[PDB]
């Protein structure tokens, strides 16, 4: 139950960063995709997103 924090980074190669202008998504400078859920989750819980998240925006 250790409290999330909101002030916690999130993991390797990744940044917060939003779609040509709408989404808000997370970057993967690891894997070198996006993501639209944050990486500060956990476990599972269900529902579709807006789609399938392409690379994150060059640069």
């Amino acid at each position: 139950s250790f409290e999330i924090p909101d002030d916690v980074p999130l993991p390797a190669g990744w940044e917060m960063a939003k779609t040509s202008s709408g989404q808000r998504y997370f970057l993967n400078h690891i894997d070198q995709t996006t993501t639209w859920q944050d990486p500060r989750k956990a476990m599972g819980g269900g529902g579709n997103y807006q789609g399938p998240p392409p690379p994150y925006p060059k640069h």
